[PDB]
């Protein structure tokens, strides 16, 4: 039986800027670094950055919607978004759905998100206003 | 301040086979479907499957090392891996370079993993068998 997400691994083209982005800009804790990767944590999340020469710096129009959302409190959301904006971090989408969301890109074009709200919150909103074809289980 | 992973969203090319893979084959809990997506959970993980016409079925040699690992106990690991193998689930990696792991592909080629152990356990193992150049903070 699967019990949760064990780790997220992102392939990166250049280890130093990726470590700077996740550790210094985003505030994640750096636990270890080696010649070809790093381990960070963000709350319960175990993040691995893996140096990979196959990683392309990928414009957002050229990647699909796969993306990784980090939790933040509503109270902290706006100042963290403003931090990313000051740093010149690119946005790939505007929010049009429930709960605050900020859609931003990492140095290699990985699609990230800041989101406020849980699955329970989303399901409650969907029960009240179901998407087209929505069925609950 | 970021606090963990709020959700993982995977772009999928065909919604129904992907729902079946995550729910029936991997045993995740299905909460809702709609014409363009589904919401599942795996322990505390919120997984969204998002139907995306841009998603390509991608062989593992054409994608980078970005991957998603799910936690499983030592007691359940081998039989779950063997069941995926017997069901014909494609793989993408064989060498255990990060401990007890099984590397397998979803229907669109998303790179998945079963892994036994926490970040703390991995760091302890790495102290004895470190990756080249490893430093611990
Ligand atoms: C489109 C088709 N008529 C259909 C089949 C099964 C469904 O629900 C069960 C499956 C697991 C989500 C559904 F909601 C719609
Ligand atoms: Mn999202
Ligand atoms: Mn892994």
């Amino acid at each position: 039986m699967l019990s949760g997400l064990n780790h997220l691994t992102l392939a990166v083209s250049q280890l130093a800027p990726s470590v700077a982005f996740y550790q210094q800009l985003l505030g994640m804790t750096l636990h270890a670094r080696w010649d070809s990767g790093a381990y960070l944590s963000c709350g319960d999340l175990w993040l691995c950055l893996s140096l990979d020469p196959q990683r392309r710096v990928t414009p957002p129009e050229e990647s699909d919607y796969t993306h990784y959302a980090f939790s933040i409190s509503e109270a902290d959301f706006a100042s963290f978004a403003a931090r990313l904006e000051a740093a010149g971090v690119a946005v790939w989408k505007l929010n049009r759905s429930e709960g605050a969301s900020h859609y931003f890109l990492d140095p290699d074009g990985h699609k990230l998100e800041l989101h406020v709200g849980s699955l329970a919150q989303r399901l409650a909103a969907c029960r009240e206003q179901p998407y087209k074809g929505m069925v609950f289980f």
